[PDB]
């Protein structure tokens, strides 16, 4: 449903535009499942598509970020903007110390500078 | 917050902590995961470079929470120095499972089942 792609050892998602609550989960759910199972270089994440930011995006996003963290996994953010970045640092999400990039490009070279 | 992966539940251990009771953190670990029931609970306490009085008590707690919810369960994370100390404290460590990390006390918990 969202595509999960694996390019040269990385992680790659790009998240579009959202309706069912319930496609988030099965993203998550089989996002961490991946991460897990078998071995990676890092995560790209790519939120451009989104114009806006429920908490339960902003709550997954978290999620991720700190199962990564957990599992020695580098992690980027990617496609950032006004309207998120604003609403994605109230609801806790410390963008500072946190890889962030302007694209799927930048993310891809930034999991690469380690 | 919580994390959950995979049906296992993980609870990340920080400094912060020491800021709730023991019995909070007990009411507010169960609320999160006896909603709906999970296959184990790591417990990761890899931030922690430093124990005192109230984690072992927390971490003793916890441990016997899980069982009580018949719950498989990891303590990871631990730095050898800091895993002495929970012991002269009062943790037995010898009766329960010890993982590296999220991802080997994962692999322990599942690698497990099969």
């Amino acid at each position: 449903r969202v595509p999960i792609l694996k390019v040269d050892d990385y992680w790659v998602v790009a998240i579009e535009e959202t309706l069912h609550d319930q496609s988030v989960i099965q993203f998550k759910e089989e996002l961490l499942h991946n991460i897990t199972g078998v071995a990676g270089k890092g995560l790209v994440i790519d939120i451009s598509a989104l114009e806006v930011v429920d908490s339960f995006v902003t709550r997954v996003l978290i999620e991720i970020s700190r199962l990564a963290e957990l599992l020695g996994l580098p992690f980027v953010l990617t496609g950032i903007k006004p309207a998120v970045a604003i609403t994605l640092t109230e609801m806790g999400l410390d963008l500072r110390g946190m890889a962030t990039a302007l694209n799927l490009q930048k993310g891809l070279d930034k999991l690469k500078n380690l």
